[PDB]
């Protein structure tokens, strides 16, 4: 049984995206509870979020056999991980966020457009910083 | 201009999913760097991951106007957030992960099937614990 091409590969990718989002959502909910004074609820969102971290990283460990879900590229070693991060970041700032900015502006969401442009610039900074780190990697 | 139904709504959801996964991936990469002794690289993956947290939460803030990307439900208050977490977890443990477990077993991935079954049991625990918290909420 080869994981590449299987339904189970697709399911691991989907479940990795979901667990990832659940951790982000639960930390957002925790910050809302913080402000409200619901400290027990905030602590619960945070503890559950750690669970979803363990789940997402388990999914990712299985996906090491087929490639980084964001890029299709090998991951594992720091050299590979920096390479895949640079490629993904490059996609984000050359394609994804500029295209999202254009669509937002065309649909009349000017603030969201500027937000997507801020993020394109941020992902470009990330890509360039990762590239500098890869240039200096001694492994 | 109405965000609900727009391409920009879908782009916010897609970008939120991507930023969420980027943080999880970069923290995974940080742990690999940890073990390798690449501490400067680990610190960079961690600092970049914080950036992706701020990006994902900015996307979520805009999505408050249309609903939780995981469930369609409103979010913002702890009562709303708990309800949405519960609904999403309920889908994960009753339908999503059991279904992925069956597919994995059918395809010959026994260890991965057992993993999905472990996670179905975990999400049921999460859903029950959140429900207990919601019943105890005083707002
Ligand atoms: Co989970
Ligand atoms: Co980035
Ligand atoms: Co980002
Ligand atoms: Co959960």
């Amino acid at each position: 049984a080869q994981l590449k091409g299987s339904k189970t590969e697709e399911n691991l990718k989907y479940a990795f995206a979901g667990e990832s989002q659940a951790n982000r959502r639960y930390l957002y909910f925790a910050s809302k509870a913080d402000v409200e004074g619901q400290n027990d609820i905030a602590a619960l969102f945070r503890s559950t979020a750690e669970g979803e971290t363990g789940h997402a990283h388990g999914h990712l460990e299985y996906l090491e056999a087929v490639g980084d879900p964001a890029t299709g590229l090998p991951f594992g070693t720091s050299r590979q991980n920096l390479q895949s991060a640079i490629a993904g970041e490059t996609h984000e700032y050359t394609d994804m966020y500029p295209g999202m900015a254009k669509t937002a502006r065309d649909e009349g969401f000017e603030e969201i457009a500027n937000w997507f442009e801020t993020l394109a610039k941020a992902e470009r900074s990330h890509a360039n910083r990762y590239t500098k780190a890869l240039d200096g990697l001694v492994d």
